[PDB]
């Protein structure tokens, strides 16, 4: 009865739970969580787990939201470009008069900035606005699921 | 050299190996990964584990970038009010002429507009652009540290 559900928000900010605390805590068997697991792994509702890496303790003391207008036709060309830097780490193709919304981590503002001269060389992007955040309340946090 | 780099790039994309797989692929001791991700996790490198859930999976097929204008002495109440919402996955304060920028996850179409027809009723909210998300090219993929 919705377990799935509870697993998944159960996995949520608790992901290397192992599977004898997963079944105490959804009061079913290991075999039970192991089994539904699968499931969800194998039908891509859960894709993947992974840490959730501070880079700001890293050293990645800047984030900032980049804002692009570039024509369809150039599309394939900017988000080639923006694969290849890793530091970008979401790319969002938009509507509204700019197509495209990257969000990168950098050092610095001098390493952002040297960043973005690069991504500007290409001259089918006529027109970039960068906003630096200030305050990161909340950085994908997945929500729980409804039971 | 560099292991606690390597041991953080070993997690991405499987951050739920056992610590004995995790061991063999470093070539160190089961101890050495315990006591080295128990300081990562007590530093604040490693903020915890997730799994990566697939959201259109779960019926929630649109996502919309806000961007939003209020007085910073409104950015406090804004910002609770959109953390509250759990479909804003992120949200930011950041510089320029739009001092929030969010990211919400919908049901669909008509799910965004009432839930930022509703936003929108704030009376601190002087200005706002919504774009939707045609095209999620990269989400959350967090890179590997240099190593």
């Amino acid at each position: 009865e919705n377990l799935d559900a509870k697993l998944i928000n159960a996995l949520l900010g608790d992901g290397r739970a192992s599977l004898r605390s997963l079944a105490e805590e959804l009061d079913v068997s290991v075999t039970t969580v192991s089994n539904h697991l699968r499931d969800l792994e194998d039908e891509g509702v859960i894709e993947g787990y992974t840490p959730r890496v501070n880079y700001d303790a890293l050293g990645y003391d800047v984030t900032a939201v980049i804002q692009l207008k570039v024509e369809g036709s150039a599309l394939p060309e900017i988000t080639e470009r923006l694969r290849a830097e890793k530091q970008m780490i979401s790319v969002y193709e938009v509507t509204g008069d700019y197509d495209i919304i990257a969000i990168g981590k950098f050092r610095d503002t001098d390493g952002m900035n040297t960043q973005i001269k690069k991504l500007l060389t290409d001259t089918d992007i006529r027109e970039s606005n960068t906003s630096v955040v200030l305050n990161a309340v909340t950085e994908n946090e997945q929500f729980a699921l409804d039971v």
